[PDB]
């Protein structure tokens, strides 16, 4: 019945170089709400701005009205790391957004689940990988926190030495198949000393449209020489988005992932991704069941989240 105020704030862009415009526009948006009364101020490190610097404006289409402030600022205020509030005050309550500088020297990625884990094993896991470290006294620390406030499972941590002295940190974090699907923001701090502030990756489901995957698995024919073994190549394509397992199957057998090679996901020219997949094969597998199943594991693919393809070797 009733539509609470959403306060999100936007920035100007920097160029395509990554530099900086020679001023910096932040525009506060007060987006489709129950019409009553509002209030739009900025606050400069908690400080009420003068109301000259912004300018605001309401507009009702509908049953719904839309309230928009933008704030102007000199490069040299976003550069020295001031924090900018965007504080709205309707209908005598408060709604508070903040916004400053986003935070060289050599990284952290944040992966998603993989399709195989959230849907076949129905036990999703998320991992940030910490790298390009150089050796130094003092422990990196790594801490998961989800959007919504609630908590964690208990996470892996791995940490390996690796031959050019540098160092990765691995943490592995079990995540809910139903708080996946549902949209939950999980978040990965990075406490390191050596970095004055922390290093914070986020990771949540795809946000834009979802195409399922189509397979084509072909046999190679006997090459002068290898008359006792073939290879299966798979082409996976068109997919959206481009998160997909892979997996080939023998004799009613999973075999396992150290006898294929999957490529990363590629775009195509149109829309969607490809990957390919190669599996070598003996004559011994082929004269025991001659029929080889390349199978894709994506969010996409109905009924079961599964699209595949059984190659032959002899037809
Ligand atoms: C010192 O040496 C180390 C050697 O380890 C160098 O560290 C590597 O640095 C690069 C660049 O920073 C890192 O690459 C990134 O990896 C990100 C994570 O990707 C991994 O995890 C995914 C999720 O589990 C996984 O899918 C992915 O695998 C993919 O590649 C496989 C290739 O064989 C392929 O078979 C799979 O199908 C799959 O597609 C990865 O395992 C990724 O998101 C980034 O885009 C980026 O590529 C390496 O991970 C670092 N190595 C380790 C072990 O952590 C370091 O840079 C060297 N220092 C210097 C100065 O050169």
């Amino acid at each position: 019945d009733f539509t609470p105020p959403t306060v999100k704030i936007l920035q100007s862009s920097c160029d395509g170089g990554g530099h900086f415009p020679p001023t910096i526009q932040l525009l506060c948006l007060v987006s489709g709400y129950t019409p009553g009364t509002i209030q739009i101020t900025w606050l400069e490190d908690g400080q009420v701005m003068d109301v000259d610097l912004s300018t605001a404006s309401t507009t009702q289409e509908g049953e719904l009205a839309s309230t928009q402030s933008e704030l102007t600022l000199s490069q040299k205020h976003w550069l020295s790391d001031r924090t900018y509030t965007c504080q709205v005050t309707y209908q005598g309550h408060t709604f508070e957004d903040s916004t400053k500088k986003c935070a060289c020297r050599g990284s952290a990625y944040l992966s998603r689940p993989s399709p195989f884990d959230l849907f076949i094993r129905k036990s999703p896991t998320i991992t940030c990988l910490v790298v390009d470290l150089a050796p130094s006294k003092g422990t990196v620390q790594l801490t998961w926190s989800r959007a919504s406030g609630k908590p964690v499972n208990h996470s892996t941590r791995k940490e390996e030495k690796q031959r050019n002295g540098t160092l990765t940190v691995t943490s592995t974090l079990p995540v809910g198949t139903r708080d996946w699907i549902e949209g939950e923001t999980y978040q990965c701090r990075v406490t390191h000393p050596h970095l004055p502030r922390a290093l914070m990756r986020s990771t949540t489901k795809t946000s834009g449209p979802r195409a399922a995957p189509e397979v084509y698995a072909f046999a190679t024919p006997e090459w002068p020489g290898s008359r006792d073994k073939r290879t299966l190549a798979c082409l996976i394509q068109n997919f959206m988005p481009e998160d997909i397992s892979v997996q080939w199957l023998h004799n009613e057998v999973q075999l396992p992932d150290a006898r294929h090679s999957t490529t990363q996901p590629r775009k195509t020219k149109g829309s969607g991704f490809f990957v390919f997949s190669r599996l070598e094969v003996t004559r011994a597998e082929w004269e025991q069941k001659d029929e080889f199943i390349c199978r894709a594991v994506h969010e996409a693919a109905s009924p079961s989240q599964t699209v595949q393809r059984a190659v032959s070797v002899n037809p």
